[PDB]
């Protein structure tokens, strides 16, 4: 009952209710809910005690909740780094690597660490405190695991590749990063505002970027530029859907009539775009259209990501 009870307890709850169940528990060896009770009450230096008194696992969520931000007063920085330290050093006790990096290096102890996350493969943890660590070899290293992967299902992971390769001055890395971003913002999460964010940057980064031909240099620029004027007409397009939806769709019916459009701004998603607009009208027989001329115009594209399910479906029900 009193572990029932104080998970209708949060960290929104009185702290002297959170002190004296926590207080209790403690005199009835109940210590993961103490210490989730302490850190309740904000109560760091207790929450560590008990965990280091009782030997505890420390999840990934105790030890955010007991990671004090460089913005709060409530810690002296020696004080900080000490509890990092101990922090780190007892998830390192615990095969934790990932977790024992992130708090190393919000510590002050570095290349070690970040070989130690690399061994683990903890996508997340990798975004982390590359981050915080603010150091060039790091940032390379980092960008190039997070790289590999899947990263559209972790937006996180998408915000630190571009970070890092920024940050650790390998700039042609990070425009073929950009543009590849730009372009899974786009086509498989819809996100033009996001990725007109990550062509802008693109553009920077080539710019500044040490090309080994400038021919290639420059008509990638004028490609970027291009596709920066297109994206922002859509961009345009869905801010003008709040004001006035008829010129917005106007202006999405006139994007559809420019020329390798699919270059810059997936046909599919300006499609979706109609559709879900359609769609959000009920006007399922003008969406069905806008989707048999999606059909025509794309065969061989996953309908899934430009349209969502529900809509497709929406429509086929109408």
């Amino acid at each position: 009952a009193l572990q029932l009870i104080a998970e209708d307890l949060d960290e929104t709850s009185d702290p002297a209710l959170l002190a004296r169940c926590s207080d209790f528990f403690i005199e009835h060896s109940q210590y993961e809910r103490a210490v989730e009770l302490l850190l309740a009450a904000r109560k760091y230096q207790e929450a560590l005690q008990l965990c280091l008194g009782q030997n505890m696992s420390i999840t990934e969520e105790m030890a955010e909740k007991m990671t004090v931000a460089k913005d709060s007063s409530d810690l002296p920085e020696e004080s900080r780094r000490e509890l990092l330290e101990q922090i780190a050093d007892c998830c390192m006790r615990q095969g934790s690597y990932h977790l024992a990096t992130k708090k190393y290096t919000q510590a002050g102890n570095k290349l070690k660490a970040m070989r130690a996350l690399l061994k683990s493969g903890d996508t997340e943890k990798i975004t982390f405190f590359a981050s915080v660590s603010r150091q060039k070899e790091i940032y390379i290293m980092a960008a190039n695991y997070l790289q590999s992967l899947d990263w559209r299902k972790e937006p996180e992971i998408m915000k630190n590749i571009i970070g890092f390769y920024t940050k650790g001055r390998a700039l042609d890395l990070l425009a073929g990063f950009y543009d590849a971003c730009a372009q899974v913002e786009i086509d498989e999460y819809q996100n033009y505002d996001k990725a007109h964010g990550a062509l802008t940057e693109a553009y920077k980064c080539l710019a500044k970027a040490k090309a080994k031909s400038p021919l290639d240099q420059e008509t990638r620029l004028a490609q970027l530029q291009s596709r920066m004027a297109l994206v922002k007409r859509f961009i345009q397009a869905r801010r003008t859907y709040t004001e006035d939806p008829k010129e917005s769709i106007k202006q999405c019916e006139l994007l559809l009539e420019e020329p390798d459009l699919d270059s810059t701004i997936r046909i599919g998603d300006v499609y979706g775009f109609l559709v879900e607009h359609y769609v959000r009208k009920e006007e399922y027989q003008t969406a069905y259209r806008f989707l048999e001329e999606m059909r025509r115009r794309l065969p061989l594209a996953n309908m899934s990501y430009y349209v969502s399910p529900q809509a497709v479906d929406a429509v086929h029900r109408g």
